[PDB]
């Protein structure tokens, strides 16, 4: 169904059509440069003019103008219909899940005389991701993923996703030390983002791509003719998602192989975005479509020595000869009822080793539905109370919280 | 095949090993060592010496060494078990899973040392599961280790046999004797005695 907001839009004929944000930093993060790229569609006139002001709450810290016409990027020329400006920060207040500053970046079309055409905006944070000798650093720091998959679960609405439940997920994750979640396994209601930008909790943004069920799972994604489909659902991710400081890392998708479309669209985000890390787990967790070892199950000291996709303990998964990459668990500890059982040999691991840097628990919320006895009385449901035939009865609800939000 | 260079217990450990006043004499106990073993097959690794902390002494020895003869390994255990003068991570006791961190030269769970930050090289302890009497305990996790690590290929136990010297009672009876029964003081006591057998090659 219909189970996203619809709107309708109003732009100018000459409009802001794209806008992409990047902060540049020096050695010690005292000095920051935002560089605002800004893309016009419509007709283009001389007195045409891009300013792009940054402010903290009512304070403004910089501002830039410019016209259009970028710089020459090859033999035809440069891009008459994009302008960067580039905005020093002294000292900047720089974002992380633990002080989520923003900045708020307002950029004004408008003419050379000062009439105002339109005006976007977008939340700004301050922050450095980068894999440096084999560690997932923020702001020049290691990070540790107190991690949660989180899917779009309500038990009445289904997957509709409202802005009540997103606040009290994320206070709730908060109060229990989780700072980091995954969008398992898709680009989330976008007012999510923005609450992560606000709240302070890291994300890993995941395509929409998982071919789990085909046999083998990469029938798909090896087959070139399947490269568009799944280009679209990365790229236009990535487009949308790409000025949240909140969105860590991109995903690829989940449980979909490893075939030659990961590894181009892989490289895709590099170019474009390469103020994020990827990552992927398909294939085995430590393919060239990804820049962090993101096992899932894989457990602290026991092997699973399964054929072509083994899930080496993570300890040793650090060890392999050539490996020299982060480790961080997409899922680990199946909290499907009562469960967590050895979740603290979990946290020791973490803390012991430099390159585990942590993990994302599967998951936050039981994926259950309200149903109604004869008495008008609601009881939760799962797989099968629907006539669901084939079902996976109860393994729908593997939440740290029942789908009310009520703790395990 | 290790060079005669211990210098253990000048304070700091590499007080000579980083004095250039000393690299001659270093030197000739590396380079005649290798003149004089370096066609011997089962010769497999070189070491730089034992216990005689890091310095340049022994990164000029270590290259020496992989210049002259690029067919061997080097080792050195010195200065932390990691230093550039070694091909091989060979840490002294360090333990399978519990982290010793001091100052300076940590031994790190072998496990841990693998993975930590920019560290490709193999691991293999030049002395490990120290046989000093009734002991050996745990020697099964080090196996279980080395056998799910590739990366750990193995170690040398401390050590083969113990160092005790006979002496005879007044009624002409051998015993064994170790540090401190010759008058030898100061002395370390009972620790000449580390071996997997008897000085008479009588097994524990
Ligand atoms: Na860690
Ligand atoms: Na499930
Ligand atoms: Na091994
Ligand atoms: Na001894």
């Amino acid at each position: 169904g219909i189970f996203r907001d619809v709107s309708l839009l109003h732009k100018p004929t000459t409009q802001i059509s794209d806008f992409h944000v990047a902060t540049r930093f020096n050695d010690d993060f005292s000095r920051a440069v935002l560089e605002a790229e800004v893309q016009m569609c419509g007709e283009l006139r001389d007195y045409l003019r891009v300013t792009v002001s940054l402010w903290q709450g009512e304070t403004q810290v910089a501002s830039g103008t410019a016209p259009f016409g970028g710089e020459i990027i090859d033999e035809r020329g440069g891009y008459a219909d994009r302008v960067t400006l580039r905005l020093n920060v002294e000292n900047p207040k720089l974002w992380s899940a633990e002080i989520p500053n923003l900045y708020r970046a307002v950029v004004e079309l408008h003419t050379a005389d000062g009439t105002l055409i339109e005006a976007e905006a977008c939340d700004v944070g301050f922050r450095v991701v980068r894999i440096e000798n084999g560690l997932l650093l923020l702001n020049g720091k290691p990070l540790l993923i107190r991690g949660v998959n989180r899917h779009e679960h309500h038990p009445l609405h289904g997957q509709v996703m409202d802005e009540q439940t997103m606040v009290q997920d994320i206070l709730l994750m908060k109060q229990n030390n989780f700072n980091a979640v995954r969008c398992s396994h898709y680009p989330n209601h976008p007012l999510w983002y923005t609450l992560c930008d606000r709240y302070g909790l890291y994300v890993v943004d995941e395509a929409n791509i998982e071919t789990h069920g085909m046999v083998p799972m990469n029938r798909l994604t090896d087959d070139p003719r399947w490269l568009p489909a799944m280009s679209e659902r990365v790229t236009r991710m990535v487009q949308r998602d790409r000025n949240h400081p909140s969105v860590i890392i991109w995903s690829l998708g989940n449980e979909s192989g490893h075939g030659a479309n990961h590894d181009a669209l892989y490289r895709w985000i590099k170019s474009v975005d390469p103020s994020r890390p990827v990552q992927y787990e398909g294939g085995g967790a430590d393919t060239t479509a990804t820049d962090i070892i993101c096992p899932m199950y894989a457990r602290v000291d026991e092997d699973q020595p399964f054929p072509a996709v083994p899930k080496w303990s993570i300890k040793k998964w650090l060890s392999l000869p050539g490996e020299t990459r982060p480790l961080i668990l997409c899922e680990y500890a199946h909290a499907m009822g009562n469960s967590l059982g050895g979740f603290a040999k979990y946290w020791q691991a973490f803390r012991q080793y430099p390159r585990l840097q942590g993990g994302f628990v599967w998951d936050w919320v039981d994926q259950s539905l309200i149903k109604y006895d004869e008495n008008g009385n609601p009881w939760s449901a799962y797989g099968g109370d629907f006539g669901d035939t084939p079902n996976d009865r109860q393994f729908c609800m593997n939440g740290l919280v029942f789908a009310d939000r009520t703790p395990h």
